[PDB]
């Protein structure tokens, strides 16, 4: 049963239907959905034009003298993003400053979201995200778009079901609970199948990042999407509810820890 | 004698290619300058984007009605006939907080550049920009796009001739000459035929209004699109050079200075 033709209201490049065949829960609306992050604290984030490092291209940036491709960190292009083996990976996307045009090669994320997702039901995990068509390895998703608050507030928060850390070694955080786009539902699995890469658009301030979802295999179409939400969500979570990913392989489940 | 000399000078950045023509003189293409579709800064400007304190609408429609609470747009994306056009008023776009969907009427100026516009060189005034089609009274034609400054720090520039100062009363200035788009070449006419108009959009910082352009009667493909400047340009820039508008009754010309 169809709750919604399109939750991001057309906020999206593709409408983000909800379905709810399993119980009675109706689409979600106790948030605002927004495609790109709101700032509500008191950061300053280093805008200025002057600081970017930009390539002076005239193709479409696909060549491997793009100095923008050259500034990626732990992590590159194929024709689809690889990681390297093992400190998070950095995408540096092309910007106003770089000479290329708008629709180079190099501006996958500012790009927004191309494949067909849905927001459905899950049998057990509330409200979930799944892929309605193939995805092959390295494609990107999605990116986990809220506030940007402090670490202070995020810490004060009530809800902290929707946090998504930004952490150096001082750090920041994007909260979801109150404003977010289709990420939020995101659940955990213990089975990941996307995964988080922070990439830089518009500013190159390394205090902020982006975070942008990649595939991290090939993905069949109904499969739920699910990252790895990391051990500090599930040390704090643990104590009031376990793991219901189901995977044979569940590291967090109530039998996982007490084995 | 007029071949492209490029063939979109926002390199894909707007909806529509802006090309360049010369049939003048042996001047390139400019290239003193970074082309940019939004704003920018270098110094930092402290613009209140804090979503949780806009005002915004309840709509879950297109907007298209009267109870919008976000006003000044018709079912055409252009200037009510009501809206004052010597003395415009503010605009609020809808933004991320209104409950509508992202295609609805009141967004004209965040859809961006829909008319086709040429740069081109004039006779006597440098660089110009003119209109590729008809354009009616009351449409969007483009964002006054630079670097956000301080008017403090505008006064201290080497060149003022990019400036555009943002209406507030501390206040701001746009400044097009390192970084803009296709408005830094948009000339001065005595005789105008676009008015700036202060927008919101994302954020209602009122400090910091971005400037829209609209038509302020139909425009004959060809036309040379221009605003007044202004007195506190002319104030300035009359002891340097006089107006080339060719208008009639141009009111800065070596003839209107001298009686004056
Ligand atoms: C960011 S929300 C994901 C969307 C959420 N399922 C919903 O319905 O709104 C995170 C919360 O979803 C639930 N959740 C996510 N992954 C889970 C998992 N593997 N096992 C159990 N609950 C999970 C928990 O309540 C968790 O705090
Ligand atoms: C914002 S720029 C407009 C683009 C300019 N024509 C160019 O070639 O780069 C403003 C400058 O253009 C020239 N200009 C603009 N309008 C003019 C006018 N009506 N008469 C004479 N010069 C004018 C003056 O040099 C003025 O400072
Ligand atoms: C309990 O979960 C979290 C707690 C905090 C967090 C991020 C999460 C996460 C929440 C879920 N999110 C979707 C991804 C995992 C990180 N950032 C934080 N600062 C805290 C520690 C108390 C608030
Ligand atoms: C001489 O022209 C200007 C000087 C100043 C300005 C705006 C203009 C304008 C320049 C040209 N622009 C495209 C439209 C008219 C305003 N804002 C300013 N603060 C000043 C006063 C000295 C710097
Ligand atoms: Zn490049
Ligand atoms: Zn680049
Ligand atoms: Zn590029
Ligand atoms: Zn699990
Ligand atoms: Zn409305
Ligand atoms: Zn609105
Ligand atoms: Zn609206
Ligand atoms: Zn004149």
């Amino acid at each position: 049963k169809i709750i919604c033709r399109d939750v991001a209201r057309g906020y999206e490049n593709v409408p983000i239907p909800c379905v709810n065949g399993v119980d009675g829960e109706p689409c979600p609306e106790d948030y605002k959905y927004i495609s790109e992050n709101c700032e509500t604290s008191t950061m300053n984030i280093d805008r200025n034009i002057t600081h970017l490092q930009h390539c002076t291209c005239v193709d479409d940036c696909s060549s491997s003298n793009c100095l923008c491709g050259q500034l990626s960190i732990r992590c590159w292009y194929d024709k689809r993003l690889l990681q390297e083996f093992n400190e998070p990976p950095l995408i540096f996307e092309c910007n106003q400053a770089c000479s290329c045009w708008r629709n180079c090669k190099n501006r996958v994320v500012q790009s927004g979201i191309k494949v067909r997702l849905q927001l459905y039901r899950t049998a057990k995990m509330g409200w979930g995200v799944r892929a309605l068509q193939t995805i092959p390895q390295g494609t990107f998703i999605c990116e986990y778009v809220g506030e940007l608050i402090s670490d202070a507030e995020a810490d004060v928060r009530e809800d902290d079901s929707y946090l998504f850390d930004l952490d150096n070694k001082e750090v920041y955080c994007i909260d979801a609970r109150y404003y977010g786009n289709i990420s939020r539902f995101i659940n955990h699995l213990c089975d990941p199948n996307i995964i988080p890469v922070r990439v830089f658009m518009l500013h190159q301030d390394l205090r902020f990042p982006r975070i942008a979802f990649f595939s991290s295999r090939d993905i069949r179409t109904g499969e739920e999407l699910g990252f790895d939400y990391g051990d500090r969500f599930w040390d704090i979570k643990s104590k009031y509810f376990t793991c219901q990913c189901g995977s044979e392989k569940c590291k967090h489940s109530a039998e996982a820890i007490a084995l």
